């Protein structure tokens, strides 16, 4: 009858508790809580930890606003600066807030104490500005730049704008995506959204509010105020590292947000003073254990980090509320407590019907491992409602739940949920409830499938292109090696501005051996390339003018001829011969399946029904599979096994070493826990004795699953039916037993692991050559991690933590490796009480594994102590600082592989590389650092170690002998003959297609021809265009870079529409013949090749009627005499003649 047990709070301390809570209820609650009341809803969270959980949960049963006021995700005092897409958010937050009519806004116990800007600052330093605002570029720059924004080239963060002619690029500080806006005499012509990463432009928009660029102003004003009140309240000093030195200087330090206060005259107001009048509190936890810890920790903090000299420390009052005013300014606003524990019957209380689901998990062992979900759903009145995470988690349920002849009704809002109904509904929870008061059921994965681990797969966000970066050298660094078709390997130098027939025209500088400086024209780029090799460090550096190279360009081809020849016939000779095919049974292998709920990678998946098929064919399989160490790359190998043995077949695994072989031995023992399947390890853990009895149970067919190490090949072991063989990281067994190994493998099917990926294009190129399966690793993005080299310093390892541990984040901390881990571990949970300590040995078990990553989603454990590089490869999202003991002993190779570990999108990461003393340092390895020191984000170096790395997997499966040729002359190139080789020797002709050289077409018309200083500012910028045109290779890969340029630059120049224009004709030349063509004021010649496509009749017909301006010249030029004044003639005719060129060709 009344609509609910509760009545919503109006007045100022007017409490109205709510009891017996569980899951996904305050969720909902919360939800109901922002329906019915005209007004906001700011839901304070406990500990930041809940709050984000929060805003994914409440946002599954509401199509309300569920809002979230960022933290600066600093520490008190820190000598960090909150990163831009928080400020962003706050800002814009903060802007809205007053004006905020319903919805939801969660904020931390944390941040609510934190005082907030005056409303004075948002309101008056907003600005608007649309479709035709007077204001004139170089204007708005200037008010930009009192805003306080950055000033940069390309405009990739928040906070910045950017110049470029008749473009104004900017990242205004409210918003979510950029702005490109584009200038009409002193008149905004219009606005468009771009993307950072395309930069290319989106949507088409006509507003756009710009709001400052921090919480605190920096015009010339600002400064002198600041002054000013430093002044008024600490001494001032001359040093240049004083803030006020600094802040003056027009300068901001990074820990500035805590002196804040001093950027007013007026005081920091309680950010309560932003709240609405009709707003509506509503609580969790206890705040006054945590809002108290926090006083405690902030005054903590005042007093030790308050000494430096140059950083003197402003009073927390300044900056924070104290607990009592806290619970002072919280008196003023009605607020719903919600509890979990039961509540005893006050009048203003209530106590919703809400209980833990029953147990229904599913039970692999149980004969039926669905009934309890099956009697349970035919033993209900009431919804069930299935809650699930993804679309593609949906399609997991059905697959489920029809073994239990149940196939949901999908909902979107809970009310739709009536009667014996069996609901559905795609949401963040994670996992259920049962619904008393109504008698509603919410079944999560989790209450089914044991529990979640958190990781989420889509990038698109940031993905840094592997081509790019490498195809158009995007971020070519002075120095690095780069390559040149024609001479080898070089080093890049710059790019300068050289006069040729008194034209300006643009030069790529590589210098070669002793110096060696070659210029390479702009318009010949096509012949040069990125050195790929995965060791940078050692790099040919070829003479100019040499022998060597074309030598080794030839070596090479001659080494990948063999090799696509050894594969080809074998790959033929094995698709000729009679295998054993392996049926399946979806039913049997549904509940293997049962013994591992976990979702599947695409990649994963597809890997695996690859194998799986391969088996099921009549011939022989020989597939290779490489992936990572993620939760389940086992899954492939094992699933293979219940396929073989399922068919009364005995499996093999062959390991490197014995550590491995017990890993696999373990990893094997548990996931067939629940079968009948003997299994048995050969290994140096076995004496001789326990050898043979093995071996013996193994030729009487009573051993299903052998591993071993190559001790499995020393001995004669004789099996029953041998019918799978799995080898791991073949590659590492070394010469000897590798024959042995290709010995073992004929009449039986084989599957290769191995965790080095392989590059995306050997991938296409091996089709028909070698079988193989690849699971990806996640892509590189651009993220935001900022890297330190420090010598060891506790205090730093403390913050560090500390730092993390605050934002409800985890910490990696790779170790040294001298003493026993144990301790290392102990060591540190006592340096840091405030935190708990996880450890991760190496040859983590999945077991092992799937336990520290829920842990971690637990929070149960905020810290990991790892002790190798594969460890630190876990899967942990929340995972966002990495520290390493002694990184000095790790090549870029290695640090890069870790140095990406941590990062999340919107949020600051960190990785502190620590070192010894400079004395224990090797020289070496003290430059190396420094190097990597300087990288301000995750965005090139490390998506291109990304790449090195899949290079060495490439040397791997292919041989010793072709990494050489590879490291010799670029993967590029190795792999532009390997392409061609392979193709080649499949269509039947032979691979002396040194067809690789290029048709050496030269189009000069006497006219300049590159990209403008003043059009494209940025040399590299630049550089990659160039590569770009000179490599596209249609008419439309021409125009569409065309489009980019206007697009991103606007107004063509002249000397770039004659830049795309000639890049055109060179095509058109090609498809022509015509290997050179000269055009100038007079006329020009054209110098054709033997073969071309000129009809004679045509030419005759032209040296005739118009011989004033035709006339031959030897048996291959053909001169030409136009009037040819204005270069823009020039250019006309000579496409006119191509034109008519090739409509009359033959």
């Amino acid at each position: 009858p009344e609509q609910y047990r509760y009545t919503l709070p109006v007045k100022a301390g007017e409490q109205r508790l709510l009891g017996e809570l569980t899951g996904a209820a305050c969720a909902t609650l919360v939800a109901e809580i922002a329906e019915r009341h005209a007004g906001p809803v700011v839901l304070i969270a406990p500990d930041m930890q809940n709050a984000l959980r929060l805003h994914d949960e409440i946002s599954q049963f509401t199509d309300q606003m569920v809002m979230n006021l960022a933290d600066w995700e600093t520490l008190p005092y820190d000598s960090f600066s909150p990163h831009q897409d928080i400020i962003s958010s706050r800002l814009s937050t903060l802007y809205q807030l007053p004006t905020m009519q319903r919805g939801v806004l969660i904020v931390p116990v944390n941040t609510l104490m934190q005082r907030v800007c005056p409303h004075s600052f948002l309101h008056g330093h907003a600005l608007v500005m649309k479709k035709g605002q007077r204001l004139s570029r170089d204007a708005l720059r200037t008010q930009l730049d009192s805003a306080g924004y950055r000033h940069v080239d390309q405009v990739m963060e928040h906070g910045e704008y950017a110049t470029r002619g008749a473009l104004l690029d900017l990242f205004p500080m409210g918003s979510e995506l950029p702005y490109r806006l584009d200038f009409f005499d002193d008149e905004i012509d219009s606005l468009r959204v771009f993307d950072v990463d395309s930069q290319r432009t989106l949507e088409e928009v006509e507003a756009i509010n710009l709001l400052p660029a921090h919480e605190f102003p920096t015009d010339k004003a600002a400064i002198e105020l600041f002054r000013s009140q430093w002044r008024d309240t600490f001494e001032v000093k001359r040093d240049p590292e004083h803030i006020y030195q600094q802040v003056s200087k027009g300068t901001l330090p990074a820990g500035i947000e805590y002196w804040q206060p001093l950027f007013f005259s007026e005081p920091l107001p309680p950010l309560f003073s932003y709240f609405p009048a009709n707003t509506l509190l509503v609580n969790t936890g206890d705040l006054e254990t945590s809002a108290e810890r926090f006083q405690a920790d902030t005054l903590a903090r005042f007093e030790n980090r308050g000494v430096d000299p140059m950083r003197p420390l402003l009073p927390p009052q300044s900056l924070w509320l104290r607990v009592d005013e806290l619970f002072s300014e919280l008196k003023n606003w009605p607020r719903v407590q919600l509890k979990t524990e039961h509540l005893p019957t006050k009048a203003a209380n209530a106590n919703l019907g809400f209980q833990k689901l029953p147990d229904l998990a599913v039970q692999a062992q149980q004969k039926a491992p669905l009934d309890a979900l099956r009697k349970f759903l035919e033993t209900f009145d009431g919804p069930v409602v299935f809650s699930v995470e993804s679309e593609g988690r949906r399609e997991a349920l059905g697959e489920l739940l029809a073994r239990i002849k149940i196939a949901p009704q999908r909902i979107m809002r809970l009310d739709e949920a009536s009667d014996r109904g069996r609901y559905l509904m795609i949401g963040a929870a994670e996992h259920g409830f049962v619904d008393t008061v109504r008698n509603l059921a919410l079944i999560c994965e989790s209450d089914l499938l044991g529990e979640r681990v958190a990781r989420r797969r889509q990038d698109s966000r940031r993905t840094i292109n592997p081509d790019t970066l490498i195809r158009n050298l995007a971020e070519l660094h002075i120095g690095q090696p780069v390559v040149h078709l024609e001479h080898g390997v070089g080093r890049y130098a710059g790019m300068t501005t050289l006069e040729a027939g008194g034209i300006t025209g643009e030069y790529l500088m590589l210098t070669y051996a002793n110096d060696a400086k070659l210029y390479v024209p702009v318009s010949s780029l096509h012949l040069i390339s990125r050195y790929a090799g995965g060791a940078e460090e050692n790099a040919p550096l070829h003479k100019l003018g040499g022998d060597a190279w074309s030598r080794a360009r030839q070596k090479a081809a001659e080494k990948v001829r063999d090799v696509a020849a050894e594969l080809l016939d074998i790959y033929a000779q094995r698709a000729a011969k009679e295998g054993f095919a392996f049926k399946h049974d979806r039913e049997q292998y549904q509940l293997f399946c049962d013994s591992f709920p976990f979702e599947t990678t695409p990649d994963q998946a597809q890997a695996i029904n690859a194998v799986l098929s391969d088996m099921c064919q009549p011939l022989a399989m020989d597939r290779l599979v490489c992936g990572d160490v993620g939760f389940g790359k086992t899954e492939v190998a094992m699933r293979a096994a219940f396929l073989a043995v399922d068919n009364h077949k005995q499996v093999a695994v062959l390991v490197p070493t014995t550590l491995l072989a017990q890993q696999h031995y373990d990893n094997f023992r548990d996931r067939f826990a629940n079968w009948p399947v003997r299994i048995e390890m050969i290994s140096r853990f076995r004496s001789a004795k326990e050898q043979t009895q093995i071996l013996a149970e193994v030729a009487e067919g009573k051993i299903d699953i052998l591993i071993g190490t190559h001790k499995l090949l020393q001995s004669d072991v004789k099996f029953k039916d041998l019918g799978l063989l799995i080898v791991d990281e073949e590659h590492r067994f070394g010469v000897r037993h590798k024959e042995r190994i290709k010995a073992m493998r004929a009449n039986v099917d084989i599957l290769t692991l191995t965790a080095t990926p392989i590059p995306r294009t050997l991938n296409m190129a091996m089709s028909g050559m070698r079988d193989l399966s690849i699971i990806a690793t996640p892509p590189a993005r651009r993220l935001a991690v900022k890297t330190f080299v420090r010598e060891y310093d506790s205090m730093v390892v403390r913050e560090a933590i500390l730092r993390e541990i605050l934002r409800g984040g985890q910490v990696y901390y790779l170790y040294n490796d001298v003493e026993n881990i144990q301790k290392a571990a102990e060591r540190l949970a006592e340096l840091v009480p405030e935190a708990r300590i996880a450890i991760g040995h190496g040859q983590m078990r999945e077991r092992e594994l799937e336990r520290v990553m829920n842990d971690f989603h637990h929070q149960r454990f905020n810290v990991l102590v790892c002790t190798t590089i594969i460890e630190t490869g876990i899967d942990i999202p929340t995972a966002n600082t990495i520290i390493i003991e002694r990184a000095d002993h790790f090549g870029l190779a290695q640090l890069h592989q870790l140095r990406g570990r941590v990062g999340r999108s919107h949020h600051q990461a960190y990785a502190w590389l620590l070192t010894p003393h400079p004395k224990a340092m090797t020289t070496d390895a003290q430059k190396r650092l420094e190097a990597i020191a300087s990288l301000e984000d995750l965005g090139a170096g490390f998506a291109l170690a990304t790449h090195d790395l899949e290079i060495r997997g490439a040397g791997e499966l292919l041989g010793e002998e072709q990494s050489g040729s590879m490291e010799t002359i670029g993967f590029s190139l190795y792999m532009e003959l390997l392409e061609n080789a392979v193709d080649a020797l499949k269509a039947g002709r032979e691979p002396s297609l040194e067809d690789l050289t290029s048709q050496q077409t030269e189009v000069e018309l006497r006219m300049p021809s590159l990209l403008p200083d003043d059009f494209i500012p940025d040399v590299n910028t630049r550089l990659s265009f160039y590569k770009r045109i000179a490599s596209a290779k249609t008419e439309n890969e021409l125009e569409e870079i065309k489009v980019e340029l206007i697009d991103r630059f606007g107004l063509l120049p002249d000397p770039a529409r004659t830049l795309l224009d000639i890049a055109r004709l060179r095509q058109q030349a090609q498809k022509l013949g015509i290997r050179k063509l000269e055009g100038n004021e007079k006329g020009g010649v054209i110098e054709f090749a033997e073969k071309n496509h000129v009809n004679p009749a045509w030419l005759i017909g032209l040296l005739q009627k118009q011989p004033q301006h035709y006339r031959l010249d030897g048996p291959t030029r053909l001169k030409f005499i136009q009037d040819l004044s204005e270069r823009k003639t020039r250019i006309e005719w000579v496409r006119q003649f191509m034109r008519e060129l090739e409509e009359n060709a033959i």
